């Protein structure tokens, strides 16, 4: 044994890197997830396979197959994502839930993320849009070059607290440690770090760890928050959901999926507006045309912003946070002539696709015009997929976008961001399992006549 699934991609006739005995193909992750995926797409073509230990992963690319798994799948065959380390009571989280139990939660929370309940949340988010400008004004006046993800991570926190349970606080290094230390600890998992890398190789550990009540969502923070929710559940997203303890699972997840996820994207965007100060100028004017001098953004003032939408999307093109998109093959099935067997993890190289000469010309270039209607809609969904596609895509995509734009509005309409000393140029991506800069983005911020 040690090499269970290795007979697969040979007997099936699918190309790919040849695996070692217990590791299979992991050492290839020495460059990262996206790095490994670019190489594989180039070399093995449109479809190939590799082994995450003894777990076979088939990477598809033909948009025809992509729609069939991301759409023709509601229990059909594909439906769940790869199961990871000891989850504990979080096995009730919607992003972690499976099969019928998932469809329940999904179609139960959907109401909570409708337009109308969003245009209703705007007021609140705007509130923290202004706090951001205040806190950003300090670092401008002091003349010290700013570290992005810190102000954005604070903004993300501010909006997560208030919208998840109306807990209004000024996270941003001000009353920085009330109920903020817990929340602040809910970061994305780096699946390429020692711990997870081991479990991927030795999945038999999961049942072992779970008996020792070791969970991948630290008991410390989950406990705090589970008791908090109960507190205000009595005092009374929380208000809309309001099982009694499945509710605590969702609430924590939204924070997990929206926190470091938003500030991470936002910091990337402010980076592109540095050696694209020209783009920032256009954006700035577009914001002033719609909203007079420092006019307050409205739910609809945002939708009417072609350029803002172009800058955001093109940023998400180059940097699709969830590098990959994968689903698990529930049963044996063929689909568009291919045949994938039960238990195989179907992967979709989001980052690699978003940077492949086939659909993008000079793909390394940050040029917004791609999304202006004329270049726009000449691009295939299933190819550009930052929030995924189909039934099981980002349930909070719009919210994510609103939030990120509102943050751009007030910010752009008050400051100008230009590079400085430690500001890396070009970029350089980390070789870990998270799509981050590697050496955080630093930008000098100056007030716009203030
Ligand atoms: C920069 C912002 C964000 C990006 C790029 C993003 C991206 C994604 C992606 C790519 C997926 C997987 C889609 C798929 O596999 O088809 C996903 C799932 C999910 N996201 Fe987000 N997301 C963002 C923000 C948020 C926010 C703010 C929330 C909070 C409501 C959220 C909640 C979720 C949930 C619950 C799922 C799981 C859905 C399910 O399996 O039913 N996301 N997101």
């Amino acid at each position: 044994y040690g090499t269970h699934s290795h007979g697969l991609f040979k007997k099936l006739g699918i190309p790919g890197p040849t695996p070692l005995p217990f590791l299979g193909n992991i050492l290839s992750y020495h460059k990262g997830f996206c790095m490994f995926d670019m190489e594989c797409h180039k070399k093995y073509g449109k479809v190939w396979g590799f082994y995450d230990g003894q777990q076979p992963v088939l990477a598809i690319t033909d948009p025809d197959m992509i729609k069939t798994v991301l759409v023709k799948e509601c229990y059909s065959v594909f439906t769940n994502r790869r199961p990871f380390g000891p989850v504990g009571f979080m096995k009730s989280a919607i992003s972690i839930a499976e099969d019928e139990e998932w469809k329940r939660l999904r179609s139960l929370l959907s109401p909570t993320f409708t337009s109308g309940k969003l245009k209703e949340m705007v007021p609140i988010i705007a509130q923290y849009g202004d706090v951001l400008v205040r806190n950003l004004r300090r670092e401008a006046e002091t003349g010290k070059p700013v570290t992005l993800k810190d102000v954005f991570g604070a903004y993300s926190m501010d909006v997560i607290t208030s919208t998840s349970f109306g807990v209004n606080i000024d996270s941003l290094n001000n009353p920085q440690d009330p109920f903020v230390e817990n929340t602040k600890k809910l970061l994305r998992f780096d699946f390429l770090d020692p711990f997870f890398l081991s479990i991927t190789v030795f999945p038999f550990l999961i049942p072992i760890l779970e008996v020792l009540n070791i969970c991948v969502f630290p008991r410390e923070v989950t406990n705090f928050l589970r008791k908090s929710v109960k507190r205000m559940k009595e005092s009374r997203f929380l208000q809309l959901m309001i099982s009694d303890l499945e509710l605590v699972a969702q609430s924590i997840i939204f924070i997990f999926a929206g926190y470091e996820t938003t500030s991470s994207v936002l910091s990337f965007i402010m980076y592109e507006l540095a050696t694209h100060p020209d783009v920032q100028q256009k954006l700035q004017e577009e914001i002033d045309a719609v909203l007079p001098n420092k006019a307050p953004p409205t739910y609809d003032t945002v939708l009417q912003m072609e350029y803002l939408d172009m800058v955001v999307n093109e940023t998400l093109r180059l940097f699709p946070i969830a590098m990959r998109l994968e689903r698990v093959c529930k049963k044996d099935v063929e689909i568009n002539g291919m045949f994938i067997p039960k238990g195989v993890v179907v992967m979709i190289p989001s980052y690699a696709l978003h940077r492949d000469p086939k659909y993008w010309t000079e793909p390394e270039k940050f040029l917004p015009e791609r999304f202006s209607k004329k270049n726009k809609d000449n691009i295939d969904p299933y190819i550009y997929t930052p929030f995924g596609s189909g039934p099981r895509n980002c349930i909070g995509m719009r919210f994510a976008l609103m939030n990120m734009k509102l943050a751009l509005i007030r910010v752009l309409q008050n400051f100008s961001f230009k590079p400085c000393k430690e500001t890396q140029i070009p970029l350089k991506l980390s070789l870990g399992g998270l799509l981050q800069p590697e050496k955080p983005v630093v930008l000098k911020v100056e007030s716009r006549d203030g």
